[PDB]
């Protein structure tokens, strides 16, 4: 994939140390590989990216150039060499030794992000048991679902409706890793993904992410119906 690509990473000029708190946390708990890597938006060059990676219990930064020839996007860690994406630049010095200070090197595991449901329409930051029942209650269908962040640290909360019930599943951030329950996953991106697909609490699937258009599009003016912590279905 395309796990490796991070982005603009946090605070304008903090993403060098952002770089290697999520390279260092990784490369640790895992215990990955020297190469291990992630791309990045620069920090100093504009418009250019960065290549950080773990070898020896340090992280080093490389700079990945950004020109148009032809007004056509050409990246590249030196000239000699030129790629028509970062993919092409990654998967080739994967393979192929890059050289970085004066120490030859290849890159290998690809370090993911694991905030990448930040992003997504059915996570929400700031979002009480309650409130995402109010709104779980707005929706009359089932399989319609919220990802939300809960109080106590390193902890989310999948709230849903289930047989016409709003049931809450707990999800824990396991430092590089997420449990629910005994089963585990790389990250809630990747959990959903499989209980988009798979069954979550009985035979129901998550199938509709719920956000504030979600309710435009679909939700009754009108809360109250029926409606403890629900144990999901295992592996």
């Amino acid at each position: 994939n395309e796990k490796w690509f991070h982005g603009k990473l946090g605070a304008g000029r903090d993403g060098r140390h952002i770089a290697e708190r999520l390279l260092t946390e990784y490369c640790i708990e895992t215990g990955a590989p020297d190469g291990s890597f992630l791309v990045r938006e620069s920090e100093t060059f504009v418009g250019d990216y960065t290549l950080s990676f773990w070898r020896n219990g340090k992280v080093q930064h490389c700079r990945i150039h950004s020109r148009q020839d032809a007004g056509t996007p050409k990246f590249f860690l030196t000239d000699n060499l030129v790629f028509d994406s970062l993919y092409d630049l990654i998967t080739h010095y994967q393979q192929v030794p890059l050289r970085c200070n004066e120490f030859e090197m290849r890159l290998s595991e690809p370090v993911p992000q694991t905030n990448a449901h930040e992003s997504k329409e059915w996570y929400h930051a700031s979002l009480t048991r309650a409130q995402a029942e109010h709104m779980l209650m707005r929706v009359p269908r089932d399989g319609a679902f919220l990802v939300r962040k809960r109080n106590e640290p390193n902890s989310y909360a999948i709230s849903f409706r289930a047989e016409g019930k709003i049931k809450h599943c707990r999800v824990q951030q396991e430092g590089q890793t997420v449990m629910l329950g005994n089963s585990e996953f790389d990250s809630l991106v990747d959990l959903i993904s499989y209980y988009e697909k798979h069954p979550l609490y009985r035979k129901m699937k998550l199938r509709y992410p719920i956000n504030e258009e979600a309710l435009e599009k679909i939700g009754t003016a009108e809360p109250d119906f029926g409606a403890f912590y629900v144990e999901a279905n295992p592996m």
